[PDB]
């Protein structure tokens, strides 16, 4: 078979396709256009963009396919180094931190970031609860400064202290720069161009900015049980060695960044479906009051959360806030018995298409309804994929569930929600995907922390 492959602009293939702020998005609609697989060339560049979980369920085999960096991971690897989420399978690295940090994920450790997670989660109520009448939320705004200081809080025993500032914290400020310039790169026809010596020079000026709070957690550190004891003191089982300095380092950064960006996304993109569907919201909030009883939450009343949790898994569904993953072939091979690969050849999975599978969801899938996730096992293998594949896949997914789970749950106990804007989607994409603008009223319940 030969694959269906977009509208091209001579020389220049489908490069001017991306040429737009929010490109996952365009390529969801050449998905809808062209169907299960379509061919994307760029100048001596090619992939192929799979949206069918048919397809995607034999990227998923970790023996024909493994991880990949996309364009766009290897430019955030300039500043993130080989840290996780930007290291080759096959780097000495990766397995060594994977194996050292894994730990830091455990049951144990999970029950272990409880109380911090309820030190922010009670910083960003008590801000709501102290807003005068007919104030506002701005959503994605307070979601950040609640994810980043739980990682924060958690992983490093550090304080951003995001609530005690009307704008973000430098990091992120420079963090979302960074990440716009790495990419921008992609579309730039001669990078080394004179013509973006001040963007090389901005770039290289966040990264510093970055990489001096990661050497102020590590000197706090050097004057707990958490992320960053692993990092410097974790040894390896397999190769029985500790991680080095530069690669800790890295690690820091990954963290902060992957740590906070999509769950803050997440959360917004759950309120956001809320208020579209009160229905769904009443229940919620009614599970809210049943199960949270006590005025701080323990961790065992955030796992009777169910209801909340299928909320979360929807949202997911809809607008997985880390909405692709890159794959190469591992040696040649035949995709779905019509679409011969080489060793090399790389693969995208456009996570929100594979999430709109009519064949696997039914045919309302634009619908917002958590029911879909009543029994989770219900779903097939590979066709919700919202934290990635196989061992490549998110270390940290059960740390941002406890914490969205405990933050929405805490938020529908304490206040009704208003959509007092009607606001209009509109997604914002970075690294990730949020709900840019938007905003909610909130009416205390009154109900004590
Ligand atoms: C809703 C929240 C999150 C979503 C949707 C999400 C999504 C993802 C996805 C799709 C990947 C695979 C990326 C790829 O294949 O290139 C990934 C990997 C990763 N994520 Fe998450 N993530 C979330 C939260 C977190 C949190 C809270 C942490 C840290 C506490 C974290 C740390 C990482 C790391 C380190 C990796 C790379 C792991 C490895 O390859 O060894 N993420 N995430």
């Amino acid at each position: 078979k030969e694959m269906p492959q977009p509208k091209t602009f001579g020389e220049l293939k489908n490069l001017p396709l991306l040429n737009t702020d929010k490109p996952v998005q365009a390529l969801m609609k050449i998905a809808d256009e062209l169907g299960e697989i379509f061919k994307f060339e760029a100048p001596g560049r090619v992939t192929r963009y799979l949206s069918s979980q048919r397809l995607i369920k034999e990227a998923c085999d970790e023996s024909r396919f493994d991880k990949n960096l996309s364009q766009a991971l290897k430019f955030v690897r300039d500043f993130a180094g080989d840290g996780l989420a930007t290291s080759w399978t096959h780097e000495k690295n990766w397995k060594k931190a994977h194996n050292i940090l894994l730990p830091s994920f455990s049951q144990q450790a999970m029950k272990g970031y409880h109380a911090m997670m309820v030190d922010i989660a009670v910083q960003l109520v008590q801000k709501w609860e102290r807003l005068n009448a007919d104030e506002h939320i701005e959503v994605p705004e307070d979601m950040t400064r609640l994810t980043l200081d739980t990682i924060g809080l958690c992983g490093f025993n550090y304080r951003f202290n995001s609530f005690y500032r009307d704008q973000p914290h430098p990091f992120i400020t420079s963090m979302v720069r960074a990440l716009d310039e790495a990419m921008n790169k992609l579309q730039r026809a001669n990078p080394d161009d004179p013509a973006y010596d001040e963007n090389k020079r901005q770039f290289q000026e966040d990264i510093k900015v970055m990489n001096d709070l990661v050497d102020k957690i590590i000197a706090d550190r050097k004057a707990s049980d958490d992320l960053l004891t692993h990092m410097l003191n974790g040894k390896d089982p397999e190769t029985g060695e500790p991680l080095d300095d530069e690669n800790i380092r890295y690690q820091i950064i990954t963290f902060l960044i992957a740590g906070h960006e999509a769950t803050s996304g997440l959360l917004s993109f759950a309120l956001y479906f809320l208020v579209k569907n009160p229905h769904v919201l009443q229940k919620a909030a009614e599970e809210a009051a049943r199960v949270l009883v006590d005025p701080v939450p323990s961790y065992k009343q955030v796992k009777q959360l169910k209801y909340v949790g299928m909320v979360l898994n929807e949202a997911l569904r809809l607008w997985p806030t880390a909405p692709a993953f890159s794959l190469y072939a591992k040696e040649d091979t035949v995709l779905g018995g019509e679409y011969p690969l080489e060793k090399g050849d790389e693969l995208m999975v456009l996570i929100p298409q594979l999430h709109r599978d009519k064949t696997i969801w039914g045919d309302d899938v634009e619908e917002f309804r958590p029911e879909r996730f009543e029994n989770p096992s219900a779903i097939p293998q590979h066709a919700f994929k919202p934290f990635g594949n196989g061992q490549r896949a998110c270390i940290g997914q059960q740390f941002a569930l406890h914490e969205a789970t405990l933050v929405l749950g805490m938020m529908l106990k304490h206040f009704d929600f208003e959509d007092h804007t009607n606001y209009e989607l509109d997604i914002k994409e970075t690294l990730t995907l949020k709900p840019e603008g938007f905003v909610v009223k909130a009416k205390s319940k009154k109900i004590p922390l």
